[PDB]
């Protein structure tokens, strides 16, 4: 099976970064209602894709309780109880994250790591890569995903 | 075999909106010479794409009778003519939907009855996500597709 | 194994147009230090991603004297170098190019024959499209790709 997702949110002066799970220094972070954790977002969305689940906004509306003020973490790993319930095994996720500010390769080994412990794959099937925008999209965050399970 | 398309269209205030298939109530709709179904479009191109066949700019121009004036899910099944001559199985289809309005989840069960349908897929095999731009894209609808056959 | 990857770049009047490893005619080329071919850059990082690699910033660093000046396909080349020897077997490449201009319908032949010979795979596991931004992204080329191996 395979699963796609997309998630990008717009970036402001003064708030945190989150992606991948972590925090990262930033002088931009999420305008969000969320985190704003776009890789996440793109991850668990392509999980739900891959087993015709739906999307965050279906599953994670922040009326519900449950949601409301939660990292995407929780997002990701209800999703992951889902696909486990319905038998998949998870295999990969590719998944490329851009923005133009700050620069994320001095952050990849936390950030493999952060997306290896929480999908529980090993190094070698996260394929995480940066990009910046080129001004196209000086004021995002955007991250788009592909997994792969069985 | 994977597949991988891609569509957008500019939206533009009082037209009719084409999505998956169906006529979706909606304040903007695509501005273009087709239907402008960007679901349609992307699923298109990857169905050919996975079989290395072209792009729907290639086989369905506006300068052919035959697919001029006609609604996009008449490229979608000639598509799947084609694939389907050269021994494809469709197994899968997922793709993401960008568009800051209107929304598209009060029209989940439609749209995916509608591709469920359309490519003769179950609907778990179906993986639809929507999405806004956040404000990156306010003005265009954005599709994004990958298929898996055989 | 799967993986993913993009790459856009800004255009700019009287620059030349790499694509897929070709000079293409054009009044409009990539502003930058490398010779800017989305393509290639896609392509490379979808192969670097489908085994953790890394992405072209870490690999292919201007910084790096046996790498800067040197055209991108010597980038992808080097990849499929890495990811053969941790045993993979490319299958399939499907990735889609987007600019508004210019037309590259006229050279979708040698576009294809050029990935063809130089990923080493049959035309049919080629999935090439073309698609113009709409005017979302009048002045960039954007790539992605999606590669499939084993
Ligand atoms: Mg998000
Ligand atoms: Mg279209
Ligand atoms: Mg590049």
């Amino acid at each position: 099976r395979i699963g796609y997702g997309e998630d990008s949110h717009r970036l402001e002066e003064g708030r945190p970064l989150y992606l991948c799970g972590l925090l990262i220094p930033s002088p931009v972070g999420a305008l969000a209602h969320s985190d704003g954790d776009a890789a996440m977002h793109a991850l668990t969305d392509a999980l739900l894709s891959a087993y015709g689940l739906g999307d965050i906004g279906l599953l994670f509306p922040d009326t519900d309780p449950r949601w409301r003020g939660e990292r995407s973490e929780v997002f990701l790993r209800e999703a992951m109880r889902l696909v486990e319930a319905r038998g998949a095994k998870l295999l990969q996720a590719s998944l490329v994250l851009t923005l133009d500010r700050p620069k994320l390769g001095p952050h990849r080994k936390a950030l493999v790591d952060s997306l290896s412990r929480l999908m529980r794959l090993p190094q070698d099937r996260i394929g995480l890569t940066f990009k910046t925008s080129e001004g196209l999209a000086p004021s995002h965050v955007q991250a788009r995903a592909v997994v792969l399970l069985d």
